[PDB]
């Protein structure tokens, strides 16, 4: 029933300004801080010199720590409905970064990762691949990508179905790739992306690990998606109150990731989808 929500519902513009007040306010005197991403060993591995992961989340990596790795990666872990570390939010890896990302994937147990932006998007570089392709397996490091399927969901939706293979041993991994998200605007209706999320819960299963989710930057899709997903479990846990407020999920969502949910289009379509979500 509390799905009352859409009973209740320039509106969601003075919305969005308020979770960008607001937002902006616990930067300036709540405990925030960007101390770890601006050290000089570590700016090099930020795609985007205006987007630090905050200290107080930010995944701390310690696999190959013995071999001398480093601890840092441009990522924050995300709570979950559950109050667990339900999701990592990341940046699309550099090419110097990709060890990483996959030091982030193994170390955390990850088995689902949804990728919301291409490679290229319209003449600019945005994530190195990561992935295997057909007969071409790759080499990061110490791990092994070989992909074992692909396989289109949707016109929009790509799943790859990895092994991934570090230390002798191989895991499965699968990644679903949103290939049409526009370089102006957000996409036509959300359907599409509900099926990748739906996907990736089947794909997940039970168990604790968390999702990764990353765009480029890691902060404008990857906030929308964690969103959709975070509303979605409430909805199938029966777990949505009277008073529940997508306003409040997204402002917690920024005190763990810098701008999840950037602009005002992807906030319109968050709505949009999660309306939808509540029939």
């Amino acid at each position: 029933d509390s799905a009352s929500f859409l009973e209740r519902l320039a509106v969601l513009a003075g919305e969005f300004s308020d979770i960008q007040a607001c937002s902006a306010a616990w930067k300036a005197d709540g405990v925030c801080s960007t101390v770890a991403g601006s050290r000089p060993e570590n700016v090099r591995k930020n795609r985007y010199k205006d987007v630090l992961p905050y200290d107080q989340t930010r995944v701390i990596l310690s696999l190959l720590q013995e071999e001398g790795h480093s601890d840092y990666i441009n990522g924050n872990f995300i709570r979950g409905v559950d109050g667990s570390l339900a999701y990592i939010a990341t940046q699309g890896p550099l090419p110097h970064t990709l060890l990483d990302f996959w030091r982030l994937v193994w170390e955390f147990g990850v088995k689902v990762i949804l990728m919301a932006c291409r490679e290229i998007e319209n003449g600019r570089k945005r994530c190195e691949r990561y992935w295997a392709q057909e007969q071409e397996p790759l080499q990061t490091g110490l791990f092994c990508i070989t992909l074992i399927k692909e396989k289109w969901l949707n016109e929009d939706i790509m799943l790859r179905t990895l092994k991934v293979t570090f230390q002798k041993e191989s895991r499965s991994v699968y990644q679903l790739q949103y290939m049409s998200w526009p370089d102006r605007g957000v996409p036509s209706s959300p359907d599409h992306m509900l099926a990748m999320v739906e996907e990736a819960r089947r794909l997940q299963g039970s168990g604790p690990e968390p999702l990764c989710v990353h765009c480029s930057a890691g902060c404008g899709r990857t906030g929308v998606l964690c969103t959709v997903d975070y509303v979605r479990q409430l909805l199938l846990t029966q777990m949505i109150p009277p008073d529940f407020s997508l306003f409040d999920v997204v402002l917690k969502m920024r005190k763990q990731r810098p701008a999840a949910v950037q602009t005002e289009e992807q906030y319109r379509f968050l709505y949009h989808t999660v309306a939808q979500m509540f029939c």
